[PDB]
C-alpha cells in the first residue's frame, strides 16, 4: 500500500518516463518516508559525500591531512574541471579538493580524493566501516556516470544514501570537527539550485550534493534544518530509459517539494 505521499511520487516518476527513488529521514521521530527506497540507482557526483567524508575520517588521525598539498598535473584534467584547471602545475590541498569536488562538482577533485583512498574499493571501505552496507563504488571519473540501466556498479539505494548522510552530518560517523567541515562544504554547494532546495521552503537551510550523469540520470543528497522542527535527511534519485536523454532537476524539486508537505 502507498500513502498519499507515495502516490504523489508515482505519480511525477510516471509523468517524467523515469524510475524516482526517495528516502527521507525525519530526525524528530525517526521515521522513514520511501519510494523504492531499496531499489538501486546510479550515484554519479552523489558519491563525492562518501569520498570526501573518508577523507575527513582520515584526518582524525592526522590533523594536517586536510592542509596537505596535492600536485595538480596538466594529465590529471578529466571531462569537468572548474577548479583542478586554475591549478595545473601547482597544487590543492585535502581540503581544497574536497570543497571543489562537492561545492562545484569538480571531477579532476575526486578523482584526486578516490587517488587519496587507495582507489574506489577505499570509499566502498569507508561506507562499510560507518555501517553503510549498500553503497559500492567501483569506478573513477568520468566512467562512473555511465549509469546503465540495471547494472550494480557504482551504486546505492535511497534508504541507504540517507541513513549514511545522516549518521555523516547528523550523527557521529565523524568526529566532531569533520562533521562540522562536512557540514560547511554542503551548506555552500554551489550546483543545487535547481534540484532539492527548489522545493523547499525558502527559511529551511540545506547542505546537498546533486548528481548527474548517462541515462538522464539527475541526483541530489541533502541535509536539511527546517525552521522550528528536526532537521531531515533527503535522498532523490531519478534515471531514465534512454542513454542520451535529459538532465530532469526540475523532478528533484518536485519530489522534495511533495515531501515536505505536512513538515
Ligand atoms: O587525478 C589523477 C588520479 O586519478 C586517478 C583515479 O583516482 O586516475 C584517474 O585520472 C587518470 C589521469 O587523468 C586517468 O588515467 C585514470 O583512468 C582515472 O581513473 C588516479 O589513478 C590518479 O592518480
Amino acid at each position: 500500500q502507498t500513502s498519499a505521499v507515495q502516490q504523489k511520487l508515482a505519480a511525477l516518476e510516471k509523468s517524467s518516463g523515469g524510475r524516482l527513488g526517495v528516502a527521507l529521514i525525519d530526525t524528530a521521530d525517526n521515521t522513514q518516508v520511501l519510494y523504492r527506497g531499496d531499489e538501486r540507482f546510479p550515484m554519479c557526483s552523489t558519491s563525492k559525500v562518501m569520498a570526501a567524508a573518508a577523507v575527513l575520517k582520515q584526518s582524525e588521525t592526522q590533523k594536517q591531512l586536510l592542509n596537505q598539498p596535492v600536485e595538480i598535473k596538466p594529465a590529471d584534467l578529466v571531462n569537468y574541471n572548474p577548479i583542478a584547471e586554475k591549478h595545473v602545475n601547482g597544487t590543492m590541498t585535502l581540503a581544497e579538493l574536497s570543497a571543489a569536488a562537492l561545492q562545484y562538482s569538480d571531477n579532476t577533485a575526486m578523482n584526486k580524493l578516490i587517488a587519496q583512498l587507495g582507489g574506489p574499493g577505499g570509499v566502498t571501505a569507508f561506507a562499510r566501516a560507518i555501517g553503510d552496507e549498500t553503497f559500492r563504488l567501483d569506478r573513477t571519473e568520468p566512467t562512473l556516470n555511465t549509469a546503465i540501466p540495471g547494472d550494480p556498479r557504482d551504486t546505492t539505494t535511497p534508504r541507504a544514501m540517507a541513513q549514511t548522510l545522516r549518521q555523516l552530518t547528523l550523527g557521529h560517523a565523524l568526529g566532531e570537527t569533520q562533521r562540522a567541515q562536512l557540514v560547511t562544504w554542503l551548506k555552500g554547494n554551489t550546483t543545487g539550485a535547481a534540484s532539492i532546495r527548489a522545493g523547499l521552503p525558502t527559511s529551511w537551510t540545506a547542505g546537498d550534493k546533486t548528481g548527474s550523469g548517462d541515462y538522464g540520470t539527475t541526483n541530489d543528497i541533502a541535509v536539511i534544518w527546517p525552521q522550528g522542527r528536526a532537521p531531515l535527511v533527503l535522498v532523490t534519485y531519478f534515471t531514465q530509459p534512454q542513454q542520451n536523454a535529459e538532465s530532469r532537476r526540475d523532478v528533484l524539486a518536485s519530489a522534495a517539494r511533495i515531501i515536505a508537505e505536512g513538515l
